[PDB]
């Protein structure tokens, strides 16, 4: 997978809060931020996994993430959709589209026969680095609670160096600090 | 990623269950595969992810769910693991030994300046097709109840080929039926 | 350019009065074809273009002329702009969608920087043999008046070998007959 | 296509009114061009298209556009067929010889078993970027007076940046502005 | 040079005598063949070359020797030529067009800058061996009466193997017999 | 051909009136030059051609030509063949000698089978500019009264510029001046 | 094999007496080193020849000779091995992880369908270049006293260059002392 | 290293108990064999190793093993340095010449700038397999008591698979 | 050198008393030859070693040797020299030409600079293996009797396997049995 | 061949007059030179050959000439060599050990299948020219007498061009 690699350089047109807006990696250093692939506007499953993400999206602001949702459709047609569906009226996070395809190229997520994205999320760090990465089937929806406690999982441990962050973490629980004396305990 | 592919024949020693075994990819034909891969034994986040997945194991082989846990590590590493650590000892699934790496390149998946694989989580369907993927960083652990869902959400849509299941879906929820009247009206 | 060359294959989904349909070059044998490509769904161009071939669509129908336009965009996005606009509403002809971008580039008619078709018209005869092709620019629009002549005058060489369409043609002008006699005469 | 590409440098000899000249791209730096490619001098199609050209004449170079009549012939043939020919005598505009292929290969307009250029326009901007494109059949002929709209329609447009020209454009109809709250909304 | 190969296949398109016709290698076979070939119809040298072979064209025909005259204008050029030029009129031989340039390239005689075959005269025997080649620079011109000498010497030398014709050697003059005593005698 | 194409470099030994000199293209810079190749001294064609030219090398010489004749054999080889032949015997121009046939491939003239040059004869101007050449099969002797004829009239062109000699031109006869005017007039 | 080489640069992770260290190519400079190869940790056979190592390695410390054992297990898995085994606990020399295999590929020693080291000895001097080799199969017994032997043999001659040791030599035997007088003598 | 590799095939003259014989990798099928490399006869080191390898070859053969003594020199040469030497008289195993380095360079043996064979010891089981290998610098003599305590853990672990 | 190497195949002209022959390696199947090699004929040095292997030439078929001397000269220049030279009238034996440099090439005997062969002497058994080889400078002369000598000695170890001729042996002295006793005795 | 062509460079050990030495093309600058190739030593034409150049040693020393006999044994060998053959002690000149091979691959003369040098002798000038080439088969011995005759050629045309 594409874990602890960089992310590449991109230029793109996006639908944001009723303004059509460019972003490039440029905008991304220095902060956090979740780029959310779905395969197509006007479906069926990506609606709702946009709305759940949309539901999380005050929180995730709160902690310093930003949301870039992704699919090879334009910026228009995010736009229009935005518009005639109320699940995704509610989303006031950056839509990109990739009609190129290069930004799902530079994450490894296209399906190359359908040219559309797979549902892929990769949450990416203020130095640019990808910490978690999730792809399921066409057919299973994501889960923005599960994505919520991994973001403020790899926020901690950017805090926390020497430390680590144990399976079901959650804010205020017990941490690992790796050490030699701590070989052969657990 | 490697998401909707087959998995690649393999041939592997473990540690399952007090005995030594080989493992192959007919091992796992007509059967749900979950391969868990972590990066060293008689380390730290490791033992509670896989003891975790432990604690979920009766579930997963009443879903008909197989766990092949890997590392680089031999499967004589395994065992010692498994006599010294009383978190490992409740591990009743296959420990897949990968000291030549090849495994972990099949799932492409190896830290190539560590001779170690990812943090990565890989469900494969009865037809050796991956159908969920979950990578996190090196201090990141994973939750094995999101795990749990995500095969049943697999086990659904293969059960029922005309749905799909939304974001948050749980067993009894309402499921999606992809349609041209569906299209824009979520 | 693609004057007198045979259509390639290809497979893609469509939307056709109120149906989801798949056409592929077979659908085009023994019949006269018009493949409209325009650069994307939800623009200011293309629409007006776009209904300008609908209005003339019960005549092409007549000819024994099928229209197939193209566009980058998905069957799903046809649909929701079918729905969306009283413009496009009007299309009784198959809106293709090209998300691979595989049919565009079969008619050697993509904008590489861009993932759109360039806005082009191609008259394909029964064998798969185009005819006629027109290009223009981003802001200039296409008349159907021209592409109806450029038909008839298709319908007419191919109706009458030996005999050759000159500039101006309309049903019931005169036509000249190739011959060495007539070599430097006119 | 070669839609919104900039011509290549090109050098040729041609008749013109009596007198041999050269022509090279630098002639049309500043110049609004239309590059006339028709297949063989003495033959029937291509004196009635180049006649059709030489009426609109007057009204092309009142609109700053030059022509520029191509054939792999000579000039030595053009100014034959000058001579030999009433219709071809009324030309008053520059007929290219291109006896190489190479400027016919510029355009990608070569039939490569026939040594004889396609029956191909193309509308060259004061930049060298080609606005239009019209390829026909070796049997039916062009007609000028949509060359002509095309010509305006690619003159309103750069005169006019920030509008575009919809289908069926002439001088005085309405014209489209680009923008946001038009999307989706034609 | 080309002396001593085989001629290539070739397809060409001839006028002779008021009729179009197609000319192959198949033509050659058991024939004698001047390939003649020059820049231009319409120009200078050209004419005053092929007006001296039409000249000698009846004592050629008495001797099984046809001619092709070949430039990379076209069949359609040489017509209107032949009907406009009192020296061209006197052609009742093949008058062959390669707007391709491939009989000229088979000849190795293409001026690759002009698209223009050079003046290069090749004598073909019945088995399709050259036995004689002439080229002349674009100012210098050919006299047929030198070809003729050199055809009638290829003839003798064809029907007579043991013996050669000498320097300056016509018809009625003494030949050389190649024999070990006739070594450094001469 | 070669013809129109400058003289390579080359260094080769000579038999010349008596002595053995070296031969460069150096030496040709600033003349006219004939370079005269044979297939092999000792045998009988090839003097009766060099006898002939040696006949007119009084004229050549007054017309500031220089003779090369060119064989693979070497320049001792051409001393002994001087010596014993009364034909050879009267050359007074130089007898190059070519054993490593490298001239003879600068002016592809080569028969590989053999190790022998074919019957080739370039004329070369004071550029090292090739203006006329002449080959000839094995048995059929070359003239050089018409080698002569071809010197004059390249002599001619290149001291008038915007003249050209027409078929069967001799020195005083009616030369033609390529023009506008002149197309199709002759 | 790698007799009388220089070692190439390496870095490992290392288990030393209770903490974790780091070794390159930099610590072995101006010492006598010994790289102890062997397959696996945690095996069920009683790892001799470590412990025969480590009884010695008093001896091997007071010679300034350093040991690395090194296997293709972590760092980690040696710490574990250590607490484990009471054999294991005795060394007090660095054990080198290297799960790259990396450090084994240097030395030429890695078995590749295993993943695993071979059972290989090398003695290294002061300059890093390699003196001595030893390798077995699995139940031959590598001996440290042989090993002792030739490690004092090998500082024996760095310092009397013109001295060889015979076979059997042992401190206070006599030598060898190559010369031309020698020659054929024993 | 070439441990648990099969020897490879070869042909070779060689001198022994005053014949010249032909050696090739057929006469080592179902033996055990000690392939025993040294860089030049006439030398050193090379005839004390060779010595006491030969001190050693009676017991040798009573466990069944063979030796072949291998070095860049023709067997011309050995035999020569048989009658010669006090040393290598008492040698009553095969002497291999290899001038073309052929069986030096199958037992990646050669010092290439030298066209010498370095100092390599193979214990080569019945079936042709590598089963010990040992490498001393030009200066340092090997052992063949340590040879045959090898020689012996490896016939009591080929009887005795897993003890 | 290419001492023991079997001859490859070869066709090539010569002179030999008087006429003109064709020789290749079957005309040596079966018989012992001799392939004498040097740069060129009618240069001003006596051929002494031509004349002198003439001088020879009774004695030398009387030992079935056959004598091709060899030149990259032509047959034809080899009988004038022989006719004007009383050494090489001499010459009774077989004088190839070899022009093309192919038989002076298998040889590996040609000056490449030169176009001439070198001054070399194969003796070739009956088997087609070269079993002598000489090679000196101009002016080092070979002589025919040394030739002899070796001939007859490579005829005696052919008849006599198990012997060989040591240095200086002539017929009738004493030879050498190759043996094991026989190992450091002379 | 390599007629007329410069003598590479090289380094190699020999035996010479009882001492170790080493020869390189330095040694052979400005003086005429004999390289004389044989296959091994300890065997039966290389002595009768290697023995007939020594014969005529003093004779070459006389006309500026130095003598290398080359194999590809070592110069340990040659030494041991010339202590046991009666024919070998005669030898003055220096016995050059070639057991890379390289001497003898410079003068393109290895039987490489063999790893033994062909019979070859090579007549090198003071500016490193080779003058003369001979080589004969495995069972054909070289002749000294011939080989003076051409050196003396060989200097008389270096002292005196076209003649
Ligand atoms: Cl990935
Ligand atoms: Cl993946
Ligand atoms: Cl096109
Ligand atoms: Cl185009
Ligand atoms: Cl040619
Ligand atoms: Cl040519
Ligand atoms: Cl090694
Ligand atoms: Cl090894
Ligand atoms: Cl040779
Ligand atoms: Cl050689
Ligand atoms: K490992
Ligand atoms: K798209
Ligand atoms: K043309
Ligand atoms: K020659
Ligand atoms: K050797």
């Amino acid at each position: 997978s594409l874990i602890n690699t960089k992310i590449k350089p991109f230029k793109n047109q996006a639908f944001k809060n009723g303004e059509f807006i460019e972003v490039t990696e440029k905008d991304t250093e220095g902060r956090w931020s979740v780029f959310f692939f779905y395969p197509a506007d006007f479906t069926f499953v990506c609606p709702t996994e946009l709305g759940d993400v949309a539901d999380h999206y005050e929180e995730l602001q709160k902690l310093g993430v930003d949301v870039y949702s992704v699919s090879t459709d334009t910026h228009f047609t995010h736009k229009a959709w935005h518009s005639s569906s109320e699940t995704i009226a509610k989303i006031k996070y950056a839509m990109i589209g990739d009609p190129t395809g290069a930004l799902t190229r530079n994450f490894d997520n296209m399906r190359e026969d359908e040219g559309l994205a797979d549902r892929a999320t990769f949450v990416v760090d203020p130095q640019g680095i990808i910490q978690a990465i999730e792809v399921t089937a066409e057919g299973i929806g994501r889960d923005a609670s599960d994505l919520l406690r991994k973001i403020k999982a790899a926020q901690y441990v950017a805090a926390h160096p020497g430390e680590v962050c144990p399976a079901k973490w959650k804010e205020g629980e017990a941490t690992l600090a790796p050490s030699l004396d701590l070989v052969g305990k657990i």
